[PDB]
């Protein structure tokens, strides 16, 4: 429970919850 990002080129910030 802590976050679920996958940022790579620095474009894509997909911010999702750990629940």
């Amino acid at each position: 429970t802590r976050k679920s990002i996958h940022i790579g080129p620095g474009r894509a910030f997909y911010t999702t919850g750990e629940i």
